[PDB]
């Protein structure tokens, strides 16, 4: 139980052996949804994050951005489709809801004035960095 | 417990706002002096129940961790902890930077290589985050 407003189950699919930050490859429970996590390699060994590995990814709402400019989402290191489901504007940090392909939904804290153009039942692009997420066992 | 976050600390939550979408809470660490500004969202403040005298634990990923020597980037930071580097480790792309903080802990930061140049072991540095880069875990 954390505070992460977006707890994904997933499996490692793979992973790189370098020495200070490694990244591995996760499949999530979706079956379909792959994303790039970067974790410190004392934590790849620490966690056992080898092909196979059941892991819960950790992704907080504000690491998440919401975009409808294609480079900007192919420019990140994590890109997910989906269609806006609802949005709540605060004084000074907007959630927005989106309902990604599966029917499940992402959760994103964005600055108000980045989210002006945004109204529900448009098709936006959630994105993140690898570096953004934390893998738990 | 199990998390690949470097950074993981218990801490007493002594002060939460009641924001719409982002809420704010304070947090004193284990060492009783140490205190966050960490949010969350409205929700998971509720869902969690992060009122005075919770109990938690904060994870903090070490991308999120800067380090600087410059009393304005300090204090500008929404959160900062001051040590002595004990160790870096050199990658290609990334460093391992490991700081002593007070009562035998070790904060770890990833820092990028091209900006870890300058950092050396025994340096005296600050360590500094945003309220938004921790998650509050049970
Ligand atoms: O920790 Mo949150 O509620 O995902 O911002
Ligand atoms: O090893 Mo990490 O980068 O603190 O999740």
């Amino acid at each position: 139980q954390t505070s992460a407003r977006n707890q994904w189950f997933g499996t490692i699919t793979a992973r790189d052996h370098d020495d200070v930050q490694q990244h591995v490859d996760v499949l999530l429970a979706d079956g379909k949804t792959r994303l790039k996590v970067a974790i410190t390699a004392q934590s790849g060994a620490r966690l056992g994050l080898d092909e196979g590995k059941e892991v819960l990814i950790l992704l907080k709402a504000p690491w998440v951005g919401i975009t409808q400019d294609e480079a900007v989402a192919q420019n990140a290191d994590n890109q997910l489709p989906g269609i806006i489901s609802h949005i709540e504007r605060g004084a000074e940090q907007c959630e927005v809801l989106m309902a990604l392909p599966d029917g499940q939904t992402l959760c994103a804290t964005v600055p108000v004035n980045e989210a002006t153009s945004l109204e529900q039942g448009q098709n936006v692009t959630a994105y993140f960095n690898a570096d953004s997420v934390i893998i738990a066992t």
